[PDB]
């Protein structure tokens, strides 16, 4: 196994998923699997599923659960970094979701080793994410006080600059904190009751929140 | 004007939008707008609206209204094609999502000219959907009975393999047309009263709904 991970990384807006899947995925050179950014690119590829995605998306729907299941499903076969495991992040959503996962991960026979929840509480949330900066293109986020950019306003690889986002607030923020809470209980409940849940305390710094979860792991 | 046109083409799935919105380009020489296609440009270029469109949904969410106007509002501030008019397909949606395309236009200084709406009994619509094929790198439609292509599965320009891609199901199809007129009922009212409205028979034949939308449009 060691350097090998399966996982699936949940948390709330303002936890940090964004700032760990990272440091997961150079460490055990696994493939770092969004949800939405696998719809994006099969779109693009003008795949059948990336059409049929196309056309029940851009008409106002969702796409299907066995749509997505069927994505990871083409992912892991053939992405050529799925081969050392993988971070699954913003999946599954509902419990159908995670149930025909396992039911297809179990097929493929690479069953998830770690679902890790990282823990932080609202209160700070809401006063977190009004200070965090994305470099637009790579999507590298920074935040002002606690994970601050080397310059000012700058993204730390290409010089460029960093913006804040409109939707970044306290108002727009407690709506998805609520809205979050309400649809990951029971996705969390099934993680524990199969055995591969693991809290983390997302309130620390990052550099003591990455230690926590490699900690939780279990490799090395 | 007579030949420059800014419009919204509305109307069911399978009804044939994709099919007639070039003849209106030929003829008008304006640019096709499909929000679908527009937001996942944004996103992947990388620009503050594409970050944000990317962040909401990306998480499972639903893109604003103000996120989607601003995104036309770009396309036809900065859009050459977009210089002549535009054939907005597949927005608006909902009212709000109408009084703010409105609104917008009418500060722009560019207020759309009409509103065609293809209409098509549901019988036929879920015929439609269900023999549609479909040439992946070009987006072009064919209907293996109603109009087939000349060459088993292949694109007649390309020679490429066809797709089936329209979510080929008995209910589903039944269901989701139902929803598209629960949806769609008001923005056609919302347009009568602008007085911008005109209905097209889309069930003919292709050249003959051409016909039936020029003279419509009232610009030849
Ligand atoms: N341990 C930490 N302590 C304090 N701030 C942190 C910590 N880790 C990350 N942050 C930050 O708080 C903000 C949110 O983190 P990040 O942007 O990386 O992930 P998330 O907020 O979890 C999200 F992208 F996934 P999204 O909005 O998509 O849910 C950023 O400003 C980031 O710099
Ligand atoms: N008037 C017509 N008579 C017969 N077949 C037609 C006619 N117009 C379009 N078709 C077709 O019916 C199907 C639906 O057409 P098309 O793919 O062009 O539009 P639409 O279904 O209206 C859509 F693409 F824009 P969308 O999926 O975006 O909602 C295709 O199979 C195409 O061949």
């Amino acid at each position: 196994s060691s350097e090998s991970i399966r996982m699936v990384l949940i948390g709330p807006p303002g936890a940090g998923k964004g700032t760990q899947a990272p440091n997961l995925q150079e460490r055990f050179h696994a493939a770092h699997l969004a949800t939405g950014d696998m719809l994006r690119s099969q779109i693009a590829k003008g795949t059948q599923l990336g059409l049929e995605a196309k056309k029940i998306m851009d008409q106002g729907g969702l796409v299907s659960d066995d749509i997505m299941v069927n994505m990871i499903k083409d992912e892991l076969t053939n992405n050529p970094a799925c081969k050392n495991g993988f971070i699954l992040v913003g999946f599954p959503r509902t419990i159908p979701q995670a149930e025909k996962l396992d039911q297809m991960l179990k097929e493929q026979g690479t069953p998830l080793e770690k679902a890790i929840e990282l823990k932080v509480d609202d209160e700070l949330l809401v006063a977190r994410i009004t200070g965090r900066l994305i470099h637009p293109a790579s999507g590298r986020s920074y935040h002002k006080i606690f994970n601050p950019p080397k310059e000012d306003m700058k993204d730390d690889v290409t010089g460029e600059a960093l913006v804040q986002i409109s939707d970044d607030n306290a108002d727009a923020l407690k709506k998805r904190l609520a809205a979050y809470h309400a649809q990951t209980e029971p996705i969390v409940d099934f993680y524990k009751k199969t055995g591969i849940w693991a809290g983390v305390d997302a309130s620390q710094p990052p550099a003591t929140v990455w230690a926590d979860i490699l900690n939780k792991l279990g490799k090395n």
